[PDB]
Parts: structure tokens; C-alpha cells; sequence
């Protein structure tokens, strides 16, 4: 049923595997919101949203458990790379993976990569003097693509086409790989980057680049999803009157964080925004509060040590303070079974 303790689960579960894939598996399998299979956690892991693509990358990447490894075999088994060039195929397996990072991890990810393009093109690895060779030009294909597509790399140091072709010189068991084979790959990645597609963090990214200021605090960590943006006004002492627009201020709330801004610059759909402060969830409580001279008073608090007022609000209309009082109140639910989950280390100290 479309329960709020069943959904507010089932998040939980995609937070844990946006930590620990391993434990965020195992939560959503022992609770029967994917199968026991490895072909059932493939469809979920490339099908469902709220999942990161960088640990999609790290939990497939595992090549230490034969679980890990036998759904990235369901993964690869389910695209078909027949009649496309092995750049064509990176850009297609790329699509839901991200293939960059910790090198044992792209090298799992590029093994089974490979093995599936031979499957689907075996006149293409005959014209190879050693298949594994396959696998060399597929890492080269990544380097590449990071390369010719970072910001931290100036387009003077950048890998031009004869570096690329010097760099896979004579590694075809001694061979050179084709000049025009290799000019193609170059030519097609140039064209068009191989992009991963959008997850959750690159909302938050979004977000965080209209933001200056910030303590840190990197804000779009793999587990933290953009769930509402309000705009209400700050309320410095709730006992003395205040002037209606004065303090306006931005509230973007993250499923774990809330974040309290001003904005900084206003224009033609452009808005950057002052970071002021920012709250944790954990420990956090939402008071309504209505007086003499705030009718759509909130107040949030910190029990956790005595209580702590943290800060005092009033929203423009009471709409807009039950829609964002709502949603905070759960994300502070959602984040308490998330602590009380991990005190599990009762059983990791024996
Ligand atoms: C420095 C600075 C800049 C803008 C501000 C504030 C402050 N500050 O003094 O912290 C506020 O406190 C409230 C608010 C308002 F403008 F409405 F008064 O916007």
C-alpha cells in the first residue's frame, strides 16, 4: 500500500544504498521492494529513481562478491551493442553507469563491458591480433572522454589526436591499433561527450552552484536530494512586530539538511543566493506558533543537552507553512529511522 511508514522505508533504503550499497541492497530486499535475484536488483538499480549513478558504479563495480558480479551480468546481458563502434557501446553502457574513479572499480565495470561487446560483435574482435586488446582501447576511450572533457584541464594540455593514437602504440600483442580506427573514436568523442544520465545530485548541483558561501560544505553528497524550496521571512524575536517583507529569506530543505538563504542577485531568470546558515535534521523539532503579531508563525528547536532554539520563521500564507512544515516534519522522521538504524553498531563491535 502507498503507506507513509512504507514509503518513508523505501527512501530509506535508497539513502543506505546511496552510502553503503551492500547495506541499501540488502535493506530494500529484506523488506520485499526488490527480489532476492540478481536480474530483479538489476532492473531496480537501472530503472528506478533515486539512486546515485556513482555508487550504481561502486555496487556493480564490486568484483569481490559473486552477487556484485552476477548482477552487472544481467546489466551488460541487457544492452545490445551489435553493429556499433566500441565508443558507440561506452556511450550507451556510460548512459547508466558512471565509469570513472577508483581504478579496480572501472576496470570491473570495462571488464564486463567488453566481454558483452564481443558477445554482440564478433567480427569486430577478429579483426584484433589479441581480444584483450578490446579492453585496453575501451579504458583508453574513458581516459579520453575525462580528458578531453575536464575543467581542470586546459585545452593545452589537453590529449590531442596523436597523443591518443601515440599513447595506444604497439599494444595490439606488439601491433599498432588501425590509425583510421582509432581517428574515428577521436572524432566521435569529440563530437559529443559520453554523459551519464541525471540522478538526483545533479539537481543538487544545480543548486549548489547558485549558492555562495558555505561552511566546505560540498552539499551534493551521493545520499542528499533536493525535496522543497520555500521562501519565508526570518523572524528574529516573535514578541515584537516586524515590517512584512524584512528578512525574506530562501529555504532550500535537502532530505537530510535544511538550508537557510538570502538572495544575492536577482534577474531575468538568473537568482544567486547567499548561504547563511544550515540545519541538521537530526534532533530537530517544528513548532507551529501563532501571536499577536505572526499568524503563520514556525519555530524549529533542537532536542537533543538542553533544548535549542534554532531559528524563527513566518511563512506568507498558511498554505505555504503547512506544505513546508509537512515536508520538513518527515524529513526529520525520515531522518531519525536513519539513526536509529545505524546504531546497528552493536553488532559491527562483536
Ligand atoms: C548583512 C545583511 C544583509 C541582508 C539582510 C540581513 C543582513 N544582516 O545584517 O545579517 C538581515 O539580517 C535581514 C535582511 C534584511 F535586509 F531584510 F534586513 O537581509
Amino acid at each position: 500500500s502507498n503507506d507513509v511508514i512504507r514509503k518513508r522505508h523505501y527512501r530509506i533504503g535508497l539513502n543506505l544504498f546511496n552510502k553503503k550499497p551492500e547495506k541499501g541492497v540488502q535493506y530494500l530486499i529484506e523488506r520485499g521492494f526488490v527480489p532476492d535475484t540478481p536480474v530483479g536488483v538489476a532492473h531496480f538499480l537501472l530503472q528506478r529513481k533515486g539512486l546515485s549513478r556513482q555508487m550504481i558504479g561502486e555496487f556493480l563495480g564490486n568484483r569481490q562478491k559473486q552477487f556484485n558480479r552476477d548482477v552487472l551480468d544481467c546489466v551488460v546481458d541487457e544492452m545490445d551493442f551489435s553493429t556499433m563502434e566500441l565508443d558507440e557501446a561506452l556511450r550507451k553502457f556510460q548512459a547508466h553507469i558512471r565509469v570513472q574513479g577508483e581504478a579496480q572499480k572501472v576496470e570491473r565495470l570495462i571488464e564486463a563491458f567488453s566481454q558483452r561487446y564481443c558477445i554482440c560483435n564478433p567480427g569486430v574482435v577478429r579483426q584484433f591480433r589479441n581480444p584483450d586488446t578490446i579492453f585496453i582501447l575501451a579504458f583508453a576511450i574513458i581516459l579520453l572522454n575525462t580528458d578531453m572533457y575536464s575543467p581542470n584541464v586546459k585545452p593545452e594540455r589537453k590529449m590531442k589526436l596523436e597523443d591518443f593514437i601515440k599513447n595506444l602504440r604497439g599494444v595490439d600483442d606488439g601491433e599498432d591499433i588501425p590509425r583510421e580506427m582509432l581517428m574515428g573514436i577521436y572524432e566521435r568523442i569529440r563530437k559529443r561527450e559520453l554523459k551519464t544520465n541525471e540522478d538526483h545530485v545533479s539537481q543538487v548541483q544545480k543548486v549548489e552552484k547558485l549558492i555562495v558561501g558555505k561552511k566546505g560544505c560540498v552539499l551534493s553528497l551521493p545520499h542528499r536530494r533536493l525535496v522543497c524550496y520555500c521562501r519565508l521571512f526570518e523572524v528574529p524575536d516573535p514578541n515584537k512586530p516586524q515590517k512584512l517583507g524584512l528578512h525574506q529569506r530562501e529555504i532550500f530543505l535537502f532530505n537530510d539538511l535544511l538550508v537557510v538563504t538570502k538572495i544575492f542577485q536577482k534577474k531575468k531568470n538568473s537568482v544567486t543566493y547567499s548561504f547563511r546558515q544550515s540545519f541538521s535534521l537530526y534532533g530537530m523539532q517544528v513548532l507551529l506558533f501563532e501571536n499577536q503579531y505572526y499568524p503563520n508563525g514556525i519555530r524549529l528547536t533542537s532536542s537533543v543537552a538542553d533544548i535549542k532554539v534554532l531559528i524563527n520563521f513566518n511563512a506568507p500564507n498558511p498554505q505555504d507553512r503547512k506544505k513546508f512544515t509537512d515536508d520538513l516534519r518527515e524529513s526529520i522522521a525520515e531522518v531519525q529511522e536513519m539513526e536509529k538504524h545505524r546504531i546497528e553498531s552493536e553488532l559491527e563491535k562483536q
